[PDB]
């Protein structure tokens, strides 16, 4: 009953252990249906038990590797090995390489600074516009924080060195750093052992591989010329069309006829398709690579103005409301929006307004045509009238 | 292009100013619909133009107040101040005050620790299984940081002294502290002046107001045994049941019947109401006497109940899928969550599972023969008809 027992204070460290959901997400076991690829059909949607925390620092790890195409558009591939009997995962990527040089103002590597040190980040000046989905300066110090054994290798060409240094025990202390001369092509490679005891598992389950395999055939559907590869094997995903048929491809409507697809790539920024959904409005959205899977302003915007123009004609023929014709719609988006905002550092609902977004998507005359004719009029039509 | 321009490092309080939005929600404006409490109006549903973030300051110190009452059962009343003229919120209540001492680990009184250092707090251990919104160590501080005055006053018989001290400046200083005798009632007032020109704001408008009010009847209705006051007016709630009454009376369908409201109190934890919806599901609940919009495994525990029984009659006599009667409804969860986790420090959406709650929240047999005769089944049922 001590005053110091009552209240007491905690180290940003301390706490993101000890209250780790608005961090990472849930560090407890979730059952409930998502999509996965699973190594004998492919994407499907099943339930799948699986510890949230767990999958974001995966995911923590591979959009920084998509990040880096932006930073570098020259950058052509992302590599990723899963290896559950030694419980380690590597995310490598070519391109640029991060500078292996002492930082005048924090007075350590800028490799050391920016994986071991918490609120750091190329990304804190908002003038720059940037599509990139880091924001914070957390997102690899929580996968350190995380992980039992860490560790950071990069290689810089314009500094001539190649950079390595480990990480263990919750990032609550490091190894020796390992300078070595380079002059070949750049690359950054992150190796990790997630601290499963953190997670309350006995290994990488197969629920867990199949939604990070998943993971990164997003990452190959979402980016442009990357290619990405999962333990050696190259995922054939090409364009955003091509990923969302593989979501499509093989199922029919109740009534039994297969679905139509609706899709424009709108500008550089935005490529939206539409189709029917049999469970209430569906969306699959990417902002910056990053999974929506709350949604947020982006789908917002370009559900919208579906919805209006759909009302619209049930009105001429005709009372409706919004959410009926939105229950009709299954929705995938992929945009890329200037410093985009979110209500948690898990970034799964994009809160920023259109205002801000740097770029529209204005779908065009003919997508919208072919939408009041995917039939979710004639539904509702037949609907009102009786 | 320097790398210290590059690779930036923040302090805990540069980064809050810097990335507000995981810590207490956007701070530009939005218009939605919401429910505010208009002068000589009442409760009622319509558009709002506001900052989250600061409607959010002001409920971290609300939620504090109302967190004292499990803390001090012998605690009876919380006083709302708002005056917009001079920019000014105070927020009273009763019950016990902070210990006015000194902290002999963090050598600094309690009230300066816990008002003006991040990350401190008397939620920490989570072995006691609280039912008090607090769990972060976060909240007071935020509404400090977003405040250009911030004073803390509270006075403890245990002690026998009274702490008084403005912090100023987005907590970027404090002026003097003054301690003096004290052998009264104990009571905590915080009184603060939010900085407008982080929200983009000139005043405490109408919108905001009304909000803020809405808000106070909220606790009202979602705490037992404590009387609320607003700008000195008694408000008039008693119970939940009363409170969701405002929302409902005379409220009719889009055919002119009279809304049907069921209502159990299930236990000391729970209480729930269910009407019908025109607009999709619809939900307003409340954790430990916080608004929690976006839901979460509290709502869907009692949702689902009823959903599951609905559907299975509409099995008897007939295809239909959950969604389908979730959509007509309309419900009210009043409940009290040991130690919840939430997605973000803004406590919107609830996720703890159900098995970790500390109670649990069957519906009686009673209340769902009256759902079933809802008029849920019979809207379905007219549409499987089509
Ligand atoms: C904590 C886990 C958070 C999460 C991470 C993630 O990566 O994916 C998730 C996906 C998911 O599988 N995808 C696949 C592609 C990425 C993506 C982007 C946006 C939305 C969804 C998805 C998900 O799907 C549920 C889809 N059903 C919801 C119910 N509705 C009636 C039927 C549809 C739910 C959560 C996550
Ligand atoms: C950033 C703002 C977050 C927020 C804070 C808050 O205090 O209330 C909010 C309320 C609201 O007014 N209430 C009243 C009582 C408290 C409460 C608890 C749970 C849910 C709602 C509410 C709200 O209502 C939207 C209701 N429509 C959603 C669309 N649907 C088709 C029709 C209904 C949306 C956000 C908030
Ligand atoms: N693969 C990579 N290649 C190059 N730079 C990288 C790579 N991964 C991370 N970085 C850099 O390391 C910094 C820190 O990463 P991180 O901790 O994830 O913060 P962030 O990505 O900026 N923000 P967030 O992920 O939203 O918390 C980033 O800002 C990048 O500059
Ligand atoms: N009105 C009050 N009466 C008594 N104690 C209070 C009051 N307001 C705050 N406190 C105490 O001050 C501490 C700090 O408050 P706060 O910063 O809001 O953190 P919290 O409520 O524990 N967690 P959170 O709000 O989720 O970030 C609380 O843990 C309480 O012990
Ligand atoms: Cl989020
Ligand atoms: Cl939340
Ligand atoms: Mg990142
Ligand atoms: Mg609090």
């Amino acid at each position: 009953a001590s005053v110091e027992r009552i209240y007491q204070k905690k180290t940003q460290l301390e706490h993101i252990l000890l209250r780790p959901d608005t961090y990472i997400g849930s560090v407890e076991l979730v059952t409930q249906q998502m999509w996965v690829y699973d190594e004998d059909v492919g994407i499907n949607y099943r339930e799948v038990t699986f510890v949230p925390g767990l999958y974001k620092i995966f995911d923590e790890i591979l959009v920084n590797a998509a990040d880096n195409k932006q930073r570098d558009p020259k950058m052509s591939c992302i590599r990723v090995t899963i290896d559950p009997e030694n419980n380690l995962i590597s995310i490598w990527n070519n391109g640029k390489g991060i500078p292996v040089v002492e930082h005048k103002v924090e007075k350590m590597y800028v490799p050391a600074l920016i994986f071991g040190q918490l609120l750091t980040s190329s990304n804190y000046d908002d003038d720059e516009k940037k599509v990139t989905g880091g924001r914070n300066g957390y997102g690899a110090k929580l996968c350190n924080i995380f992980s039992t054994k860490f560790t950071v290798e990069t290689a810089s060409r314009e500094y001539k060195k190649m950079f390595k240094q480990t990480w263990m025990d919750n990032m609550g202390r490091a190894g020796e750093m390992e300078l070595k001369p380079f002059n070949g092509e750049d690359y950054t490679c992150i190796t990790f052992q997630p601290d499963l005891s953190k997670f309350k598992m006995q290994s990488l389950d197969k629920d867990i591989v199949a939604l990070m395999v998943r993971r990164a055939y997003d990452i190959a559907g979402s980016t442009k010329d990357v290619k990405v590869f999962l333990n050696g094997n190259k995922l054939p995903v090409k364009g955003f069309r091509s990923y969302v048929d593989m979501y499509l491809k093989d199922k029919l409507d109740e009534t039994g006829n297969s679905l139509k697809v609706i899709h424009e790539q709108v500008n550089h920024r935005w490529e939206v398709c539409l189709t029917m959904s049999e469970k209430g409005f569906q969306q699959i959205s990417f902002v910056n690579s990053i999974a929506t899977s709350k949604g947020g302003r982006h789908v917002d915007y370009v559900a919208d103005q579906i919805v209006t123009k759909l009302v619209d004609v049930v009105k001429k023929k005709n009372a409706v409301k919004a959410h009926q014709v939105k229950n009709h719609m299954w929705i995938f988006v992929n945009a890329l929006i200037e410093n985009p905002t979110f209500d948690s550092q898990t970034k799964e609902n994009m809160t920023l307004q259109p205002k801000s977004f740097g770029s529209t998507c204005q779908l065009s005359e003919k997508f919208i045509k072919a939408a009041i004719g995917c039939g979710i009029v004639e539904s509702i039509l037949n609907w009102v009238k009786f």
